[PDB]
């Protein structure tokens, strides 16, 4: 065998713009998540009662996804980018966080997210949101980080959320935040619908900061619980 | 015009693109003509053929398309397709109107930057920026078998028939159908499908050559 | 992979730069029962122009207020009083009185808004706080007639809410476009419209607040 290599081939067009390759090396780690119900007032079939997604946060199957998505379940479905499809069990849930942790039983590898403890967010830091809005198929948004937390009492209730332009909605809790290094940034929130005033917000989403986030699994899987 | 290129910009794609992309008015007779309903199009290659959805011109008593220079023109219908929702124009203009860039060898990739051009509301020529969201997609309506880009470049009724194209301005696709189906009330965000360019440009050829999608 | 010594993309130096200086801007009601709280009439947001204390902001948020409320980022709150409104551009100027020095907007008065150039909108939305929204420029003005009947808005997608108006729209240097005005909600058809929103270029603006400091209004 020729001990000389080959010279390598490349595009011969200019480059675009993109942030794919956070997308190559974040999205396969985020999967869709069913919430399926007996339904007792017919034949107690499973359907879907509600939608999410869901991000894989290491090998061994443990799954974060937002606690409104999953109460109530009888059955919890993972979907991942590839294909696999698997019943999920529930490890735990924490209201004050909204989060709940699932794990999944699988032959092969996983893929996991991306995660640099070390990152701080940054306020107009690029965000891609990856979820499945409207059960249509993982789907992904760009923006920015609006704000990343904040000092006084405001409508959300909260002091440490994420807030983001990119676009957000049904189907999208429980999902990733990337940036675009593909490094997580946090877990997408319930969707913001309506105003107080009544108004349609636009580019007006919300999510659970990572570090955070991954506080909470951990207590979640040792303890089943979080206790303070 | 001694452009500024200073600032992080996409306008470098706008300045090669949007020339070629062209308001579009479906007008019906009432007493007098009167816009019906309203798109965009795409000046495709030299030929001049513009492409634009079917749904846009269908019905239309009078076809008038807006060039971005300022020039009006009737257009005259080449032939359409119902299954791809595509149609192609032909305006009684002299050669050498501004194309849109193509490059066949592209191939799009979720996560591309792209810009839609358009005409929203009759607000005039409108750039938006988004990324490609998501490939090979069924579109709103559950149950059809066409492939679409998904696209949050915001899109709003007038860019039906516009261009969706890259930070180089190449053609990704034919912006066709924003997603409107609410669960309980909740206006959708960010969610918008568009004609890839290749078959876009393989359906504008069939109906150059034979008024008809031959199948 | 290793991502560690990578560099996430970040409009954060534009944020730096602009944002001290985009200002809340509440117009408060008393009516009968609020003399004593701070009930909310009209929200909105300001664009600290000068160390003076001179602020830019839109009439229309400080139209029939009982009092005007300035907030910064850095936590200081003011009362605000009103310099002067002009009608026809929606204008108005406000003046704070400060201790301690004010951050400015940044302004490169040779700088003009192109189409497609990368935009952030800054501004207090729902009252959340603090936001900036990303977009582009989507126009520069309008040539001949037009649904918002005027010629020289600046059009952008950078998604602009309730109590965004007022505040600012700056490029990639953090330098100022233009001030935020109303958005697009609701057409006519009934459909809620997406990514269309409208600001007044920066150099429009500063010509009206100059005229309004030196008289307290546009003397034709």
């Amino acid at each position: 065998l020729n001990p000389l290599s080959t010279p390598q081939f490349d595009s011969t067009d200019e480059t675009p713009a993109s942030y794919n390759l956070a997308v190559r090396r974040a999205a396969p780690a985020v999967v869709n998540v069913y919430n399926r119900g007996l339904n007792t007032n017919s034949h107690n079939q499973l359907e879907i009662r509600t939608l999410g997604s869901g991000v894989i946060m290491d090998q061994r199957g443990y799954i974060i996804t937002n606690k409104h998505v999953i109460n109530d379940a009888d059955q919890i479905i993972v979907a991942l980018q590839d294909g696999r499809v698997f019943e999920a069990l529930l490890v735990g849930s924490d209201s004050l966080t909204d989060l709940a942790v699932l794990k999944i039983n699988a032959t092969g590898g996983l893929p996991t997210i991306p995660i640099n403890a070390r990152r701080v967010p940054h306020i107009g830091d690029v965000v891609l949101a990856i979820g499945n809005p409207y059960n249509l198929g993982q789907t992904i948004t760009q923006g920015i980080i609006s704000a990343t937390g904040r000092i006084g009492l405001n409508p959300t209730g909260r002091q440490n959320f994420l807030q983001t332009d990119a676009s957000i909605n049904h189907g999208n809790s429980g999902g990733a935040l990337v940036n675009s290094l593909g490094e997580l940034m946090g877990i997408n929130t319930l969707s913001f619908d309506k105003s107080n005033d009544g108004e349609t917000p636009e580019g007006i989403g919300f999510a659970i900061p990572f570090q955070l986030a991954t506080k909470i699994m951990d207590k979640l899987i040792r303890d089943g619980r979080v206790i303070r």
